[PDB]
């Protein structure tokens, strides 16, 4: 909408206070525009039409329980375009300023959040397996890196393209989540996954066997449940990713750690260079081996434990 750019101030889903950026015109709206071509987010009003509304307010204050949703979609949508313009010299999900939109009370119950081509859409949970999925930022940088993915690899959503898609999210999201450094790990929704039960996730990328994901490729998973496992299989890359940053010995294999930051310059370049939408296993270890060459040469510690990091997880 056209109007003039205001600060509101309300509480996110977990009862943190923040700012956030918003529109005055008669109402104050959920229209950031301090970030590329704006960041919109909708009420969609407990049905499944999307977008829904323009989230719409009288005071420019959401303290109500229903506003929490949508105050943690607003403002983590904007920390995720910070890292991917800082950190990455990219420009919203498309390189291009595209606007991000996002809608929240999506459905009734509804224990998931997704990309669904044109925007983000978050479910409020049932209370008990999930409370408002938008209040986890790993969850929120996630679903914005499938945005990033499907403008540039295009990796199909199915079987070792598709979860190599679900890891670059797992990677990104926790790389956000770390960017923004306030309670930062490698497991994956752990802010508004089960509340009556302490330390647990989806996904860890440190240990997937903690929630039954393989963590070498001998274990993949080859049926036909969940697009041919993207959210099982995903393990496998993200235990490579979480050991190339950290280091480790995995399986008897040792891997040098190299960190966070270039982790993310590696997957990035490799995300953006040379991964196409039919990408395997083994065309993914060797776009990260010659990203690695490219930034660090053929005979660096940083090429050495990509490789090290892929043998351990059996990815030749
Ligand atoms: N982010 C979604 C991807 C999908 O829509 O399948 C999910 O991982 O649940
Ligand atoms: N954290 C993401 C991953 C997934 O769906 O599996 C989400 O809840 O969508
Ligand atoms: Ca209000
Ligand atoms: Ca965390
Ligand atoms: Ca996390
Ligand atoms: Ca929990
Ligand atoms: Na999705
Ligand atoms: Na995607
Ligand atoms: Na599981
Ligand atoms: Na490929
Ligand atoms: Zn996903």
């Amino acid at each position: 909408i056209t109007g003039t750019s205001t600060v509101g101030v309300g509480r996110g889903v977990l009862g943190d206070q923040k700012n956030i950026n918003t529109t005055y015109s008669t109402y104050y709206y959920l229209q950031d525009n301090t970030r590329g071509n704006g960041i919109f987010t909708y009420d969609a009003k407990y049905r499944t039409t999307l977008p829904g509304s323009l989230w719409a307010d009288a005071d420019n204050q959401f303290f109500a329980s229903y506003d929490a949703p949508a105050v943690d979609a607003h403002y983590y949508a904007g920390v995720t375009y910070d890292y991917y313009k800082n950190v990455h010299n990219r420009l919203s999900y498309d390189g291009n300023n595209a606007a991000i939109r996002s809608s929240v009370h999506y459905s009734q119950g509804y224990n998931n959040a997704f990309w669904n081509g044109s925007q983000m859409v978050y479910g409020d949970g049932d209370g008990q397996t999930f409370i408002p999925l938008s209040g986890g930022i790993d969850v929120v940088a996630h679903e914005l890196t499938h945005a990033v993915t499907d403008y540039t690899a295009g990796l199909i959503y199915q079987n070792e393209s598709g979860a190599i898609n679900e890891a670059i999210s797992d990677i990104f999201g926790t790389l956000v989540e770390f960017y923004a450094n306030k309670n930062p790990d490698w497991e994956i929704g752990e802010d508004v996954y089960t509340p009556g039960i302490s330390g647990d996730s989806l996904r860890s990328m440190s240990d997937p066997a903690k929630y039954g994901d393989p963590d070498h490729y001998s274990k993949r998973y080859t049926g036909t449940q969940d697009n041919g496992g993207v959210h099982i299989n995903s393990g496998i890359i993200n235990k490579a990713a979480y050991l190339i940053s950290q280091g480790g010995t995995h399986y008897g294999v040792s891997v040098v750690g190299i960190g966070r930051d270039k982790l993310g310059k590696i997957f990035y370049r490799a995300l953006t260079q040379y991964l196409t939408p039919t990408s395997n296993f083994s065309q993914l270890r060797a776009a990260a081996v010659q990203s690695a060459t490219d930034l660090y040469g053929s005979t660096s510690q940083e090429v050495a434990s990509v490789k090290q990091a892929f043998d351990a997880v059996g990815v030749k």
